[PDB]
C-alpha cells in the first residue's frame, strides 16, 4: 500500500525552507562531485509534487541527482481556509519567484537551472517573464515538461461554438469585462486527470472503479492522481479565464502579473521543451507551439506515449522511444515528418542538454541549505502529506 | 429577466399527475380536432423540461399541439434529501413506465406515441425495452431526439488510454465486478453543457462570464442551462457506469434493469431518430448508431446547427436546413453522402411522419385528464420551479 | 447539355489581350456607372475559369458586374506541347503580371483591385509579392477566396510519418536538395475535386458514375471538373514541391521567384479573405492561416458549405449562411467561438467591402479595351474551349 | 543498390507452378521437421510480393520458415496487354482459388493455413467465401495482416459530401447501377503509399526526392514502393467501386463472385487479424471493423508504428511495441483501453498463435513440389522481376 515518505517520495533530502505557500526541499548529493549550477524543479499544484519522484525505479529527481545535479524543489501546500483568496499574482510572487531566490541564495551562484512540469511550467515561465520585465535573469536555462503555454485547441469551447442565433440584422457580442477573480474564495478540488472533467464524488468512485477492473493503468498513477489538492478560488478562475478560454498568456504583453506585463519572450534562455505523443491531458502540438513564442536556442523532445507514462520513463527499463528533430519549423506535423525515432527513454537526451548548461563539476555538499537557510525536517516534508 | 411560468414554460396546460419522482403536464388543446393517439414526452432529467417549451416563439410543445397532437409531458422532480438513494431502476419504474400507464389511461388508447430527448430518449428506450420482456407494448412509435443508446467514442476514456506498462511478461486485467451503485447516496448537481465537465463554483462563474461577453451563446440557453437539477447518486453512478464507460445499453440483453434484461431491439415500433451535425454533446453520429441497433422501420434526420440551436429550430423563422436520406448505411459518412440538404427546420418532416403514427382526428377533450387523474395545478407545474 | 459559350460562361464581354499563356477577358457593363479601379480576376488553372461564370443565375462575375464595377478576367490557356517546359516563374511573369499590367493600362488607373481563388489566389498573391520587392504596388486591395497560402496540414505528407527506423545510434537525414524542376517536361492532367487523388481512366470513370448515381453532386459542378486542363511539369513540380510538400511560401523570404524574394507581408494592402467551412481541398482553417502572414488591414469571412457550394452562393437563391468576427486571434477555433453566423450569401459583405476599395463611381465605358488594346473575339474566348 | 534476386528477396526456394496469374513459390525447409499443415501467402498485387521477403533480416518468409512451417507463396504476374480486360473474378478464380488448390494437392492435407497481407487479405477473404458457398472449405485457419474488408471512412468520399444544393422541393438521387467495369481495357501503374494519391510522372520525382532528402523513410520500402505493378482496368474498376466506394464486400450476400453472393461469415476458420496503430492506408480500427464481420474464433493484434514499420518488424531487432486483448468488444476504441502493451515484436504471438492451427510435427520434404508440380525455375522467380 502506498505511502508518502515510506515507499513513494523517499529519494533522501531535506526542507530548507517554508512559508505559507510551499516548502523547498533539497536532497541530498549522490555522487561526489555536482555541477555548479543547480536545477530547481517546480511541480504543477494540480495534484502533488511526487509524480516527479514516485518510486525509486521511477524517479525523476533520482536520476538527475544520479546524474551529478543538486536539485531543489516546491514542494505545494495543500491550501487551508486562510488561502481561500490567494491568487495567481500570490503564488508566482511568494512560491515561484521565491523557490528561485531561496535556491539561488543556497547554492551561490548567479544563474540556477530551472524545470517545471505541466502547470508548473506554465507557472515558472510567468515568474520568469515576470522577473526579466523587472530587470532580472536569475535563469540559465528552462526545461518545460508537458507545458502548456499556447492553450490554442485544449477543446474547452467546443460544446458552444454553434449554439449563436442566425442574424438578419448587423450584431455584436457582449464584449465584457470579466467579473474579477478577486470576488471568489473557496479552495476547490482538483486532480490531473480529471482536471477538466468532473471532480464529485460519485464520478471518483466510478472512474476509479472501471480504470482498476477493466484497464491496464497503473496502481501508483491511480495513487498519485487520487491525491487530490486543493485550488484556491481566485488561483483556479485566473487559471482557467486566462489560459484556457481566453488564451492570453501567449499574446505578448497582454496579461500583468505581480505588476508588470508578462511577455514570454523575455525570458530568453536556452529552453528544452517536452511533449508526450499520446498526451491527450496536453497534447503534444500544443506543447510544441511553445517554440514559436520563445526566445534563445531552443529544443523540442517528443516522447512516446502517455501523460504519465510517456514522461516517467527511466532509461533502465530500456522501454519505449523518443523522437528529435533539431529544426523547429512552424508545423509540429512537418517537425514529426523529419524527426528521428530512437529507442529508450528521452530522459539520457534531456541530462546531456542540460550538463551543458550547468557548468563545472565541484565536490558535492556535506550539508543542506546554508547559514540563511538551514535544514527544517526531512524530505518529502510535512505539506506534501496533508489531506486535501 | 426569464422566469419560469411568467415568460418560459408558458404553455398552457395542467398537471393531471404527481408522484416522488415527476409531475405530469397535459396541455390545453389549440385546435378544434386532435389525433387519436396522444404524444408523451420525456425530457432529459439534466437540467430542466422547459428547453422543450422555452418560450412561445421557440416551444416545441407548442408548435406540436398546434398540429393537432394531445400533448403529455414528463416534469421531473428537482431531487431532495429523501431521494438521495433513488436508482436507475427507480426513474424507469415510477417515472417513465408510470408516465406512459397513466398517459395511455386519461387518452384512452391502446398505444400512444412516446418522444425522448437526451438523456429522456435513453429513459424512455430503456422502459419500453423492460416492458418489450415483460409483454407490453404501449407505443405506437418512438422519437428520440438527441439520443445516445450507443455510447461508442465520448472520449470519456480518451486519457487513460496509453498509460499501461509495457510488459514483458504475460499480464492479465484486474477484472472485477465495480462496486454498486447503491452503495452511494448523495445529490449531484448536474448541466447539460458541463455533464463531462467541472461543475463548482469557479468553472460556472468564469465559464458563464466568458460566454455571455465573447460569444453569442443566447441567453435563453444559458439561462435553461444555468438552472441546474440534482441528480441522486445511485442514478448518476448507473449512467455514468453502463453507458459512457462501459457502454452496456446497446448489448443486448447485457444490463438487467426492473428485473428483465434490457435488448433495444425488442421495443420495434416505428422510430424517428433526430441528431444535430455540430453537437459536440451528442454527436450525431453516436445517434445515427441507433440505426443499428433498433427493429422497425426508423427514419434518420439530421439537422443543422449545435445540440440546442438544431434541435429547438422552429419553421416559422424559416433558418438553417437539415439533411434526409431514406437509406440507412452502416456509416454515418455513407448516409450523409447520399443525404440531400432541405431548406428549414426538420420540424415539419417530422411532425408529417407523427401524423403517420397517431391514428384519425377527432374532436378535441375539453377538460384535463380523466375521472381517475384531474387537474391539480397549471402548468408549468411547481416541481420545475424547485432550486437544486 | 453543358457548353461553354452557349449555357455556361455567357456573360457579355471581349477578349482585350492575349500570349501564349492566357486570354484577358473584360465584360459589358451592366449598370450606367461603374467604380473607377476595375477589379481583376484571376481564377484557378487546375480546371478552367468558367467556375467563377457559371450560368446566369450563378455567376460571380455578372454579380460583380451588376454591383457597378468593371470586371477583367484570366482565361487560362490550356497548355500544348510548346509549354510542356513552363515554369512556375512563367506564369508569374507572363501571366499573372502581365494581366495586372494589361488591366491597369486599360484602366488608366493608379491602382486596381484583384481578386484570386483557389490556386489563382496562390499565384496572384506570388505575383504582388515580387511586384512588391521590385518597388511596384499595382493594387488597392486582394480579395483571397478559398486560397491556400500556408499550407499546414493538407495531408500529403501523412502516410510516410511513421515509416522511419528505431536508432540506437546518431543519425541524421539526407538533406539534399532536390532535383531541379526545370528538368521535367509534361502536360499533367489536373481538375480540382482529385488534384490530391488519381487522374487516370478507371478513377475519373468509376467516380464520375458513382457521383451521379449515389450522391446529390450537382451536374454544373461535375461539367466544370471534368473539364480537364493540363499542367506543365516544371510548373506543377514546383507548386507540388514548394507549397505542399516543404510550405515554404509563408516563410518571408525562404523562396525566390522571377529573381526577388518572396515574402508575403510585403503585399501590404486591405484584404478580404474567404473560406468555406466544409472545404475539405481548401480547409478552412489553412485559409485562415493567412491572417498570420498578411499586413494591413485584413477581414475573414466563413461560408457556410463545400469548396464550390459555399463560394457560389448567389445572394437572391436566399440560401445557406456565413460569419463574420471583426477580430483576428491566431486561432481559428477562437475566432468561430467569437463569430455571428449571419443569414444567407456572404456575397454582399464581400461586394459592400469592395465597393470601398474601388473609389468613386463615373460614366461607364461605351468600348472594350483600349487603343493598345482593343477587342480580339467575343467572351468566353476560344482558349477556355481548348481539350486538354 | 537493391536488386530482386541478389539481396532482396532471396529466401532459397522455387517455382512450383505458374499460369498467365502468378507464379507459386515454395520455400525452402530450414528446420529439420515442419508442420503437417503448410501456410500460403496472398501478397497485395499493388506493388510487389517482397515486402513479405525484403532482405534476409527482414523477411517475414524466413522467419515463418525458420518456425518450421512449410511456406507457399503467391507471386504475381505484372500484367501485359494481353491482361488489360482481366477482371477481380478473374484473379479470384485463376489466382487465388488456384493457389489453394495447388498449395493443397502439393501439400497432400485437407486444409491449410492461409495468410492475406493488404489487398492480399481482400481477395483471400473474397476467394474463401467463395468457396464456402460452393461447400468447399480448403483453410485451417486465416491470418489478415493489414487488411480492409470494411472500408468505411477511407476518406475517398469526404470532398464530396458537402455540394448538394439546398432543396425546397422534394428531390431524389440518381440511383442508377453504373456502367460496367467490363467496358474498360487498361493497364494502370499502382504503387502502395500512393494508390489514393497522383500517380503521375511529376509526383513520382517529387515525393521520391523530398522523401530521400528531409525524411527518415528507409531505402529499402522506398525501393518496394517505387518498383510499380500495373493493374487491369476492370480489376481496379471493381476493386474501388465495390470497396472504397460503395462498401459493399461487408454486407452479406450483397456482391456476386465467380457465380455465388460473397458472405464473408461463411469463411468460418480461426482468423487472427493485425493492424498497426500509425497506419494511415489501413486505419487500424478499419482492420478492426473484420472483428464484427467474421465467424469463429478471432483474435485481434495492434502492432505500433506504421503502415510497413509495424508489420515488418522482426523479433530480432528488439523494436518497438504490441497489445493485446483477448476481448472484441464492437468499438475499437474500447478494445484499445482493455488492451496491454507488450515489448517487441508481435510475430512471436502470431507464429505461436499458427502452430496451434498447424498440426503435427514431422520430417520436412527434401524437394519442391510433387509429380504433379515438380520445380520449374529458383525463387524469386522471373514474374516479380518484370517492369511494369
Amino acid at each position: 500500500a502506498f505511502e508518502v515518505g515510506r515507499n513513494v517520495a523517499v529519494t533522501e533530502g531535506a526542507v530548507v525552507f517554508e512559508n505559507e505557500y510551499f516548502q523547498l526541499l533539497q536532497y541530498k548529493p549522490l555522487t561526489d562531485k555536482v555541477h555548479a549550477r543547480p536545477l530547481l524543479m517546480v511541480p504543477p499544484c494540480i495534484n502533488k509534487y511526487y509524480i516527479l519522484d514516485l518510486q525509486p525505479e521511477s524517479s525523476l529527481v533520482r536520476h538527475v541527482v544520479e546524474q551529478g545535479h543538486t536539485v531543489f524543489l516546491v514542494s505545494w501546500r495543500n491550501p487551508d481556509a486562510s488561502m481561500a483568496g490567494s491568487t495567481w499574482d500570490d503564488y508566482i510572487e511568494h512560491a515561484a519567484i521565491r523557490a528561485i531566490e531561496v535556491a539561488r541564495d543556497i547554492s551561490g551562484q548567479d544563474k540556477i537551472n530551472v524545470l517545471g512540469f505541466c502547470v508548473g511550467g506554465t507557472i515558472v515561465s510567468t515568474a520568469l517573464a515576470v522577473l526579466a520585465a523587472r530587470g532580472e535573469h536569475p535563469a540559465a536555462s528552462v526545461t518545460l515538461l508537458t507545458t502548456l503555454l499556447d492553450f490554442a485547441d485544449t477543446g474547452i469551447l467546443d460544446v458552444f461554438v454553434d449554439e449563436g442565433h442566425v442574424q438578419l440584422r448587423e450584431a455584436t457580442l457582449g464584449g465584457g469585462a470579466g467579473a474579477p477573480c478577486a470576488l471568489l474564495r473557496g479552495l476547490e478540488l482538483a486532480n490531473t486527470f480529471s482536471f477538466l472533467r468532473p471532480n464529485d464524488l460519485v464520478w471518483n468512485y466510478v472512474v476509479d472503479n472501471y480504470l482498476k477492473g477493466n484497464t491496464p493503468v497503473p496502481f501508483d498513477l491511480l495513487f498519485w492522481n487520487g491525491d487530490a489538492t486543493n485550488l484556491p478560488g481566485p488561483w483556479y478562475c485566473w487559471y482557467l479565464r486566462h489560459t484556457y478560454l481566453q488564451n492570453e498568456l501567449k499574446v505578448p504583453g497582454k496579461l500583468t502579473v505581480c505588476g508588470v506585463p508578462v511577455d514570454l519572450a523575455s525570458i530568453d534562455v536556452p529552453t528544452y521543451i517536452y511533449g508526450s505523443r499520446e498526451d491527450h491531458i496536453v497534447p503534444w502540438t500544443a506543447a510544441y507551439a511553445s517554440t514559436a513564442l520563445l526566445a534563445n536556442k531552443l529544443r523540442f523532445v517528443l516522447g512516446a506515449s502517455g501523460h504519465i507514462a510517456g514522461v516517467i520513463n527511466p532509461p533502465a527499463k530500456n522501454k519505449r522511444s523518443h523522437w528529435t528533430n533539431d529544426a523547429l519549423p512552424e508545423s509540429p506535423q512537418q517537425w514529426l515528418a523529419g524527426a528521428i525515432e530512437h529507442h529508450g527513454s528521452w530522459w539520457p537526451d534531456w541530462t546531456a542538454w542540460l550538463a551543458g548548461q550547468a557548468g563545472a563539476k565541484r565536490a558535492a555538499p556535506a550539508n543542506y541549505g546554508n547559514a540563511r537557510y538551514r535544514a527544517i525536517e526531512p524530505a518529502p516534508g510535512r505539506y506534501v502529506k496533508a489531506k486535501a
